């Protein structure tokens, strides 16, 4: 297949420098946070994964309700909250770690899980980093 | 142990929002125009690729400045990601991932083999190793 959609960017100077997609669009400093040592000034790359995944999985869901056919729901009843963590693994190495809360509006508890279920299969995310991340995900309805 | 830990609330999907939980990170999502979107805002594609290229570059000043054979400074690393997203065989989303790599002030042949050491350094290399097969191009400037 081809690929639908290709985006590049720039990162200067490390998790203390900056980044700047080559359109322009996405353009923000980054800064350890007070764990690492820094200030928190800014964003960093685990607040960035924690978003995109949080926002493609949340897609995702909705792309899955809607093909499952029965309900009816806007783009605003399914929220997604990742939490993303770097842990230490091997001898002084970092891993990831990911836990999904996903929230869905005006949908049954079972429905919500088994569409939560599918949508690991669609989210690229979750298709990246599957057996290497054990992504954690509890399914919520409101 | 959990070094450092962050959460990010994400509501409508590729043409909601997003908010730390800390309101450090607060952004508007579009679709693409190549998807037939407005192009007004950012995407999971774009976040994924400045996440990444920003712990690569990172993960490399740390092994440059481990091997002890450079004085490297912060801004002497530029990581360029090429994410893209394409179907899978099997009814799902797939990413790709590319990346120009270019580190200033060291010879050709010890920046390829630092950035081959930084691959296993890089949290996101280990999180995506087996399903994405990463391309890397490395330049010295």
């Amino acid at each position: 297949m081809s690929t639908l959609y290709s985006t590049q960017v720039k990162a200067v100077g490390g998790r203390s420098g900056t980044i700047r997609s080559e359109d322009g669009i996405l353009e923000l400093k980054l800064a350890l946070p007070k764990e690492l040592g820094g200030k928190g000034d800014a964003t960093n790359p685990e607040q960035l994964f924690a978003a995109g995944y949080a926002a493609c999985f949340g897609n995702a869901v909705i792309h899955v309700t809607r093909s499952n056919k029965e309900y009816k729901i806007r783009d605003n009843d399914v929220e997604v909250l990742s939490t993303v963590g770097i842990v230490a693994n091997g001898n002084g190495g970092f891993a990831l770690t990911v836990h999904l809360d996903v929230t869905l509006s005006g949908i049954s508890q079972a429905d919500a899980e088994k569409i939560v279920e599918q949508t690991h299969q669609v989210c690229p995310y979750s298709n990246a980093i599957r057996g290497n991340i054990q992504v954690s995900t509890t399914v919520y309805t409101k």
